[PDB]
């Protein structure tokens, strides 16, 4: 099992969700986040850029496809398009049923 | 060391916190999120290898309503852990 | 490739950003989060900072964040490392070190 | 027209919404807020209502948000001098 | 002096900001908010509709024009388009200078 | 009764709260909000500036004092220091007791 995490521009969220759903990939968690001076006495960084974090739990066999869908859909060519990364999931449980591993995907 | 992450219904949060505290599990970070809007909370716990499966079972059994939307719980390996205040590492940082 | 995640007090944020930037490390993500009546009342505002980093720089980045986020008082938080199995730059599709 | 604003404990939100719905009042907006390095989460509820119904709406929110302990919050009324429904361009009472 | 408040769909936000700018109106505030069941131990509304609250401080002379710009720019013709309202401002202060009234706009 | 609303830089919040407390003014609600290049994606503003909205319900007799405390504390002299404004409160109720008006302050 893999976790795919993507930090992307907020206005791409709808397009990413639709592209995954047409690939049969449903299930996604979205969190608002920020990437990147003024003195007030300390120093404060003043300008933030809004992003969304998209998290998809996925089978090993579909991990690469999900990455490519998000990359291709989130891309605008301009700078700040963001990053996608993969981490390993060692255990997975569906709360409702208690199914584990593949059965929980 | 393991990271336990759960996406659960917001109204289960206090019950999960209480269930974990009686198991001696202290630290917990809580982030508002949403999924497929439906508001959820992400709960994250850093736990020893020996207690990690117990923590998963506590969260699963306490977050369960039997209805759709109950969420998922997963485990990620932690390769290094440092407690900021002391600089202790590994098991000593837990 | 490594992900460094830290839960720290909100007022350390600029000091951490500057200290990372000083070490040539850019690109951090910041998320508001929190730690800890019948019908929990109090919450403690925290920030989660995440930094994608090469294996060669991972320990240095951990050390910068730990030293920069420390107050000596309870609640200072924790810093941890997870392994990244694939990194992609959205703009180019580049992987690995070319995506840093 | 009146704006009714209330700062209330988050777990009373659905009960207030249902009590207002039974009174025929629809269209509330809900914003996370916090009040008084340690905050207590509250929700701000805002309702736009006719002059004739405004005091009833205050009573519903007060009675449904009350727990009898500290933190129950406050409810207040602001005068609305003009109101427009975006979809139709209706104004005043027709926008309610 | 007036406060104009509007609850509108989030994708109209840039169009509204642009139309206000074209009219020489700047200084809007934007707040994420929600419009509108599961029982647990009791009742809980299950889902929400994302909205944005927009607030603009405006002279009396320009208040109707600003209302009309926001209404025409936020409109889609679909349900959920929101509402725009005006409240009276009894004192306005610019923090930097302490200037009141028209000097604070 | 009056409502004092202030849009100020987030790093001034603690100093404003302490200044209001040492003046005997208790009770405040704080909301995260944003003020305002342009990116096209098919038009989207991207650079947001974080602010906090502070709201204080106050008696008529202390309204001016509260405005001046917030203004003087939130001021840094730089641009973006924000604005403070006053609106009239026609009715006020303390939820816990049902006290009204002055008794609810
Ligand atoms: N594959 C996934 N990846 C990331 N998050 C997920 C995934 N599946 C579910 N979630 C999270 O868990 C919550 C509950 O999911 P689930 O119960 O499967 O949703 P539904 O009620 O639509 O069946 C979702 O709101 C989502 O945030
Ligand atoms: N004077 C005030 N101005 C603004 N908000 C207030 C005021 N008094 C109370 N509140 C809000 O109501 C919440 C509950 O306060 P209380 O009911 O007085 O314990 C606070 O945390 C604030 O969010
Ligand atoms: P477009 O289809 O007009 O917008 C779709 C979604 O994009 C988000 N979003 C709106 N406005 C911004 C801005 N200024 N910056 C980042 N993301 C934005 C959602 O709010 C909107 O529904
Ligand atoms: P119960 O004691 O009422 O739950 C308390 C907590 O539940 C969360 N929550 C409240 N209301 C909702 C709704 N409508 N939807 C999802 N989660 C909810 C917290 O807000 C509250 O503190
Ligand atoms: P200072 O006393 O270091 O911080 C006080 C509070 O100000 C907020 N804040 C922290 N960091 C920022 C930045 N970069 N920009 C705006 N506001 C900031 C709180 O987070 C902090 O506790």
């Amino acid at each position: 099992m893999k976790l795919i995490t993507a930090i992307v521009k907020p206005f791409t969220l709808t397009d990413i969700k639709d592209a995954l759903e047409q690939a049969g990939v449903q299930g996604m968690t979205v969190t608002e986040t920020q990437g990147f001076t003024e003195v007030y006495r300390a120093e404060y960084a003043v300008d933030f850029v809004p992003k969304v974090k998209i998290e998809v739990i996925i089978s090993d066999a579909q991990a690469e496809e999900v990455i490519n869908i998000i990359v291709e859909t989130a891309r605008t060519g301009k700078v700040g398009d963001g990053k996608v990364w993969m981490t390993n999931i060692e255990e997975l449980v569906r709360v409702r049923t208690g199914e584990r591993g593949e059965a929980a995907l």
